[PDB]
């Protein structure tokens, strides 16, 4: 009775951030996947103004921004270990780095399997600088989140999922450049949460030619 | 000792947003105004990732991106009343909203006093349509935030000053458009913390031609 729903589409390391915080939070909800071709009038009614997912639906109420969603189930499912911390500064620093995610690693990762010449080469350079940007913050850390598993986390380690993909399609190898960032990546899927969350990572790759297709990328 | 120094560039309608802040909190600040074509040590130093203004300083701690700024003044500092609210879903639609005018609205006032042809009267088109879109959520609200001025009044209230330059540059009429969205900015800058904050309007406008050249702008 208590009512979550989530709104999302398999692939998408946004819709990853609100089933993982969920799962962190051992909330119960109903995952409904969506066609994001042919969207459905529950998708249009609960995110009117951007028509995306992931939405996140308590109790009738919608949610949307993956990261808006990540701070509204911790505040709301409280708990001795938070996403995020409650000193103000480092709550703040967090803040920061979601928001670099959010602006940074989609649009160069995009062009790494979505693109071609030029425009892909100088993408594959850049997601790379962002990648040790990001590898540079955590430092020697367990977690972005320092001990704890937290929201900085959280809103990377979705598009882990991919970095087989972005291998394949931008024949370079992650690893090489950011072993740290690696390792961390193998410490988060073997929480609970992560592995119950992402695709496996063969299944991204097999749907790129398609997504492709479907975006009208012709590669 | 307290020291509170923001890094800021008068015209900003992001600094705005952590100047109305910190006078809604009646907090002394050393407001320092930035050269951003010869930028400072302390700019760089504070704010590597992105060398970007406002750069908020709290004894010697930086906090960049002024919608977090206003969430960290809110949480650090007390006032009659909050910045954001208490209630979970409400604090999630104020940042929504916040998100919302981060990703929409200066992508399309710029082409109003930046751009010409074609692409000036997309964005101008765009720009009025973004307006109305805020002014539905405002609906018949005294603030954005109900009954009291907060977060999402702040992240749109700096934007305000510079609509006389807006039309001027555009040659049209916001308040014909968005008439409750005009009554909202003239209600807001009665508040003593808005009109401290807020350049005069003229003062914008005397501005865009000095502007237009140092960003390579010919018009
Ligand atoms: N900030 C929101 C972002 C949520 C979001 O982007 N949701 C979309 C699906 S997540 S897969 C990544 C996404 N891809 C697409 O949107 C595919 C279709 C789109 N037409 C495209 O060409 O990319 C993405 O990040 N794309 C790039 C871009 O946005 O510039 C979603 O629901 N899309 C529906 C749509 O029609 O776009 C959050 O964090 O929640
Ligand atoms: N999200 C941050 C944004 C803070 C930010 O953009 N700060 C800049 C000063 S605010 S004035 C509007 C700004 N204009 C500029 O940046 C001028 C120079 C720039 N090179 C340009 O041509 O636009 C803006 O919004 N520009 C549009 C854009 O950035 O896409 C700032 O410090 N700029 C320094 C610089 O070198 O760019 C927040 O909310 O705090």
């Amino acid at each position: 009775a208590d009512e979550v729903i989530l709104l999302d589409f398999w692939p998408s390391m946004f819709g990853m951030r609100t089933r993982i915080a969920l799962e962190e939070k051992n909330v119960k909800f109903d995952y409904r996947e969506q066609d994001l071709w042919n969207k459905s009038p529950i998708l249009l009614e609960m995110n009117p103004v951007h028509k995306k997912i992931p939405v996140l639906i308590h109790n009738g109420n919608p949610v949307c921004e993956s990261l808006i969603q990540i701070e509204y189930i911790d505040e709301v499912w409280p708990s001795k270990t938070p996403l995020l911390p409650s000193d103000p500064y480092q709550r703040a620093q967090a803040k920061f780095w979601g928001d670099f995610i959010d602006k940074k690693v989609y649009a160069s990762a995009r062009l790494i399997w979505g693109a071609k010449g030029e425009e892909h080469e100088a993408g594959k350079k850049e997601f790379i600088e962002i990648l040790k940007t990001l590898e540079s913050e955590l430092g020697d850390k367990t977690y972005f989140g320092g001990e704890t598993f937290g929201y900085v986390d959280i809103a990377l380690i979705g598009f882990y999922s991919w970095f087989e993909a972005y291998e394949k399609f931008g024949s370079f190898s992650i690893e090489a450049e950011c072993p740290k960032l690696i390792a961390w990546g193998k410490r988060c899927v073997e929480r609970e949460s992560v592995a119950k969350s992402l695709p496996d990572s063969e299944k991204i790759i097999k749907f790129v030619p398609e997504l492709r297709k479907k975006l009208g990328i012709e590669i």
